RNA sequence: GCGCCGCUGGUGUAGUGGUAUCAUGCAAGAUUCCCAUUCUUGCGACCCGGGUUCGAUUCCCGGGCGGCG
RNA sequence: GCGCCGCUGGUGUAGUGGUAUCAUGCAAGAUUCCCAUUCUUGCGACCCGGGUUCGAUUCCCGGGCGGCG
């Protein structure tokens, strides 16, 4: 129901986006964004700054792309995204462990390569030249805010829960990339790792999002062949479809982000993720595509890099009344023992740790009786002193869950291209784009209704007026009609225009028109004053209905040349 | 002059940086910036797109990371920056083609391997796996700029100047990274590639930038032994010193940034290219190191990657008046020349094109008497036609020139710690950095005189209202002294400080103190007037000369508990 | 790459062939009520691999990382 | 990877063993004076490598890129 051939020939053609190295014939799953794309790529990401990093003061991180093979050996992605095959003299590459079990000689370590005679997604590299280092471009964003956990939770006072962001690009050696910007080999992602107490799965700001009603895609639905529904979002914690207000809140906020961006509610739901996670997903002419991914590393990466490191990370929670606990245990002269035996006081300790009070205590029994006792597969003198005492904990260890959101740019661009882009009534020539003001790639067009000069002293203090006020906008002062000019702003999704005529040149104070993109509706106002506006109208702060509730509607010129 | 060591301790213990995967022993050259580092580079970086983007209008675009080797062979870094070279069975690795001049055996293509027997510094990579198509990380953000001139100068509808921007990371293999992030292997570039007619060399808005006092070092300085010197900016470009008003302006408005960002006036230079191209340099306890490099490649990448790719990347200027020209030129059948000849024809065609006009009208007038001519070297009869005709030029192709002006925002930063990096008076374990408002990791630290809750409701509706503002802030309510919260707040460089007291839970009208991080004085205002006002002071509008000129300062609480 | 000495809580240090001192920091409770206050209590470390040894943080070798060329 | 047909100005197309049609777009000058107006003039293209041929954009082979599995 989106011409999706038409949109790309605006998005072609305007320079949104374009084959990256097209002139050299082009590469695969590898984009350049244009102008237009570009703004409005850093407008998403603003966008999205200030939503999730600042309005949940989360803390934003920046790490290299450039990555060592054991990081992404301890995290699983050498053994998950790669291995070796074998390849037929003039093409047909085969899997090799597959074609080892199918069984025969060949064709139709190096140590296996010699094994028969008888392929990695994640980009690689060498870092350091003579390259003894091998390397992998990371393919997300995520473990570099697993790597710098201590120095994060310490940033936050060691106290949880906390949240840390990266925003960058990952890299994916993709099989056969189709699907324009859906699957490609370089992305960027926006990546959110909210670490939290597994007890204190409640979210004071629940009470926000509560009352959305959003499209829900529950297991149980897809299970029994059920379509996604409806849902008051407390309603849904409430009845259980959604775990807990940490989740929920979560799912609220990225829905408010998405809405915020352009994507259609109605063409927006949230999977849940089947034998808790639910991942957002829109749907476009290629169906449902999964836009925002949802994962759940508790006891993974924190405790991978952690055993692979032998460094602890771990959050430390004070408890409100101190545990006293009891303690008997053997206290073993380490040096003694291990003079006296040889690799039999390896094992001797090897047991003396595995014992029961009772026994610990018969045990002194027998040796304050002088002096010596002797055990299972050895005999102890005073080598062995034995301890009992109050030990007192203050704090317990609190090995912290993790909520994984994983925003991926580029589908979200491209829905939101789906999602907006429209053609005229009459003239199919003029395609247009519905991107919201406070995303759209600039704010204000500033155009001049002839080629007249008497109209360029307006137009540049009217530039100069809106750069000041830091609205980006595009000034067309090209040679055809007001017509054409609408066309070509409107066509980039230029979401207001302000149109100079003779009536403001000639008219007592200088007033000109501003237009909407989507209505083509106008007003009329103070060239000084309209800086404001279309800034207002840019920071999301006043509506379009909002303006024509407040100026003078266009009802046509009243001077002409003179 | 600095405390390096010092200042160190205070950006590795805050975590403004560290090592880059430290818990794996971590790998050099390798940066991951913390919450405060990453802060403050997004600041510089937005900074920088109101600054060049914004102002100058620029045509910011995002290319890929990856790159294919043609691409960076036609350009030169793949000669430049790599070989390959031999090792010793057991460490000492020398250079091949060295070694070969050297001359000997062994020690002490693969055809060059072979013959023995008798290293890049850009990151290379394989895309797609199997790894037909080899690769590198982009060096540099230009090529992508490069890669897509038509496309940009049609979106600035085929007219000069214009400008392209990039911001983005780029990667260097070096040998042997010291320096801390001076010489670093992954670095956040920000570059320009600015195109001009190269006569139309004048820049309409020079006289922005004419007045400022600069110091700069040239090239002529530089082989007589001397040292920079200050000049006003107009006066430089008037003696000649610098050779015109577009690189004026770029230089003007590059100084205008650099301090703009807390770079030492007095501790920056421009430094003039020698045997036209000035570079940004900074004063830091390396001593001076680039920040911003000038190239010229006028004449360069635009025509290597032409002829590389035969495609055409040129500009095209209109006459104001259209030459007409005489053309007298031979039109030889290419059918009947290449049937009667074999090898002869190629030769004959290499040949006609290579004739003045005269001899042209005596070989016709040799024709009409029918009906045949020879030349030197074959009988030619009618398999050439004669012509003679006016051919009216309406456009001249222009070659741009380019400028390109390249951000190491890294450095950039470096400058800005060891230049605004101080310690205070008495107590030296109380460091604080003079970041500028714009660009401070953050605007305001929101904090409470004491535990005692009857602040919280305060603090929360402050903290909310910041928010609100869109002014990035930090609250710290942590169990000691406004003392410990003051100093560790200054420590990360936050601009301004919110101290909520007695006076402000009692007084009539509510109150909180306003403090100065670099003075530590402190005025008195309207908590709910509070959040504009830092706002004023973040976004520059404002000085803080300016707020102790408005409101009342602070001379003591006139309250306590009660 | 080569050479020069190092590597102990988050930061800086003591010391050791038998798991470790002091300071700071942070956390908690008191105290204080405008500039790292004071007291009590608590958390947290021997860079990694191999070797010799009963056992290495300590001795040796090799990596990694840093400083000085 | 395999298979299925393609690739001609920025966009879309005509056609061809001897360098190419029309439209749009953009540029310029007129015209118009609020929604791709009209007229004139101008700019800009055969994806890349190899083969056969006197010569390939055209035929064949192989890459690259796209569409359909
Ligand atoms: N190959 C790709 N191209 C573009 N976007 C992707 C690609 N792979 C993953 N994504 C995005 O990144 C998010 C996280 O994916 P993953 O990390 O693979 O679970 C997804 O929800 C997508 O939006
Ligand atoms: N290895 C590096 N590490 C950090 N910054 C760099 C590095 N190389 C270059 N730069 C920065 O990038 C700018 C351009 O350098 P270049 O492209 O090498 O001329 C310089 O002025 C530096 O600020």
């Amino acid at each position: 129901i989106v011409d999706r051939a038409k949109m790309g020939d605006t998005l072609k053609r305007r320079f949104f986006y374009d084959q990256a190295f097209a002139i050299y014939g082009g590469v695969s799953g590898l984009y350049d964004f244009g102008p237009v794309g570009c703004a409005l790529k850093n407008n998403i990401i603003q966008t999205w700054r200030q939503h999730f990093i600042q309005e949940e003061q989360i803390l934003e991180i920046d790490c290299t792309m450039l990555t060592p093979e054991p990081v992404l050996k301890t995290s699983g992605h050498v053994d998950k995204f790669a291995d070796f095959m074998v390849k037929d003299v003039k093409n047909g590459e085969r899997f090799r462990a597959d074609h080892l079990l199918k069984a025969h000689l060949q064709k139709l370590q190096q140590e296996l390569a010699d094994l028969f005679v008888n392929f990695n997604l994640m980009f690689k590299t060498f870092i350091g030249p003579g390259g003894n280092m091998p390397g992998y471009l990371r393919p997300e964003t995520a473990q570099g805010i697993f790597l710098n956990f201590k120095r994060l939770l310490e940033f936050n006072q060691g106290k949880l829960p906390f949240a840390a962001a990266q925003i960058g690009n990952s890299f994916r050696n993709e099989i056969s990339p189709r699907s324009g910007l859906i699957r490609v080999r370089e992305f960027t992602m926006a990546e959110i790792e909210h670490f939290v107490d597994p007890s204190e799965k409640d979210h004071p700001k629940f009470q926000n999002v509560a009352d959305l009603h959003l499209y829900l895609y529950s297991a149980k639905a897809q299970v029994s062949g059920q379509s996604a529904r409806k849902m008051r979002l407390g309603d849904a914690v409430e009845q259980g479809v959604i775990n807990n207000t940490v989740l929920g809140y979560f799912i609220g906020r990225i829905y408010l982000y998405l809405t915020k961006v352009g994507i259609s509610p109605d063409k927006l739901r949230f999977r849940q993720h089947m034998e808790d996670c639910w991942d957002a997903e829109s749907k476009t002419s290629y169906g449902w595509i999964e836009i925002v991914g949802c994962a759940d590393r508790s006891c993974y990466d924190l405790s991978c890099h952690a055993r692979a490191t032998k460094v602890p990370l771990v959050a430390e929670k004070p408890l409100k009344e101190p545990k006293t606990v009891n303690v008997v245990q053997f206290e073993p002269s380490k040096g003694a023992i291990g003079k006296a035996y040889k690799k039999d006081a390896k094992l001797v300790m090897e047991y003396l740790a595995i014992c029961d009070e009772c026994y610990i205590t018969e045990m002194e029994m027998l040796l304050n009786e002088k002096g010596e006792f002797t055990i299972e597969t050895q005999l102890t003198k005073d080598m062995i002193n034995v301890k009992r005492f109050q030990k007192t904990l203050y704090v317990e260890e609190v090995v912290p869950n993790v909520i994984e959101p994983s925003f991926g740019l580029g589908r979200i661009m491209y829905t939101v291209f789906e999602h907006t882009f429209h053609v005229r009534e009459g003239d199919e020539q003029r395609t247009f784009f519905s991107f919201p003001a406070v995303v759209a790639p600039f704010k204000c067009s500033v155009l001049p209704l002839s080629q007249n000069q008497e109209f360029m002293p307006f137009v540049k203090e009217l530039s100069e007026a809106l750069t000041r006020h830091g609205v980006s906008h595009k000034v067309d002062d090209s040679s055809g009609s007001i017509g054409r000019r609408y066309a070509r702003t409107d066509e980039i999704g230029v979401a207001f225009g302000v149109t100079i005529d003779f009536d403001t040149v000639n008219k007592t104070p200088h007033t000109a028109t501003l237009r909407d993109r989507d209505s083509m509706r106008q007003i009329r106002a103070e060239i000084s004053e309209l800086p404001s506006i279309v800034q207002d109208l840019a920071n999301g702060n006043i509506t379009w209905a909002d303006v024509e509730a407040r100026y003078p509607l266009f009802e046509g010129q009243e001077t002409g040349k003179k």
